[PDB]
C-alpha cells in the first residue's frame, strides 16, 4: 500500500530552486519538482522526467539522496517519496499555469512556506547527508509523528 514518489532539488553551491505550487493540492507552498513514477520506468527516470516537465530545465546528472515515507492517517495509500539532487543543469527555469520558480539563497529557504517535514531534512539535503525518514501527518499542516536518520546507502 505504497505508491512511489520523487522529489528533486536542484541545488547549487549558494542557492537552491523552488517552485511555488500555484493550484490544485498543496497549492501555496514551495517544494521541489516531484510526481509520481510511470508503469515501466526507473524511479532515477521518473525523477529526470519530472524535473524537466515541470521546471523546464534539462538535468544532465541526478544523485538519489533520500527515501521519504510519508502517511496521512486514515488514507490507506503511503507515499514513498525518492529525494533527488542535481547542480548539472542546463536551461532557465519555466514559469508556467502549475508552477512559479524562484531561487533561494540557502540562508532565506522559506520554510514557514514549505511543507513541515522540510524543515527536518532539508539540512541533511543541504549538508550532502544521505537519509531515510518516516512522517506521520494528520492532514496537511501536522506532524504527528516522525524518524530521520542519515545513512551511507539510500
Ligand atoms: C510529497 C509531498 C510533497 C512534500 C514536500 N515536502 N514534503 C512533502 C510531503 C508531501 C506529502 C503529500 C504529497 C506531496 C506530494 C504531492 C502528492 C503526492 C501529495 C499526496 C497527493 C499528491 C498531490 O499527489
Amino acid at each position: 500500500a505504497s505508491r512511489l514518489y520523487t522529489l528533486v532539488l536542484v541545488l547549487q553551491p549558494q542557492r537552491v530552486l523552488l517552485g511555488m505550487k500555484k493550484r490544485g493540492f498543496g497549492a501555496g507552498r514551495w517544494n521541489g519538482f516531484g510526481g509520481k513514477v510511470q508503469e515501466g520506468e526507473t524511479i532515477e527516470d521518473g525523477a529526470r522526467r519530472e524535473l524537466q516537465e515541470e521546471s523546464g530545465l534539462t538535468v544532465d546528472a541526478l544523485h538519489k539522496v533520500g527515501q521519504i515515507v510519508f502517511e496521512f492517517v486514515g488514507e490507506p495509500e503511503l507515499m514513498d517519496v525518492h529525494v533527488f539532487c542535481t547542480d548539472s543543469i542546463q536551461g532557465t527555469p519555466v514559469e508556467s499555469d502549475e508552477m512559479r520558480p524562484c531561487w533561494f539563497q540557502l540562508d532565506q529557504i522559506p520554510f514557514k512556506d514549505m511543507w513541515p517535514d522540510d524543515s527536518y531534512w532539508f539540512p541533511l539535503l543541504l549538508q550532502k547527508k544521505k537519509f531515510h525518514g518516516y512522517f506521520k501527518f494528520q492532514g496537511q499542516d501536522t506532524i504527528l509523528d516522525y524518524t530521520l536518520r542519515e545513512v551511507d546507502t539510500v
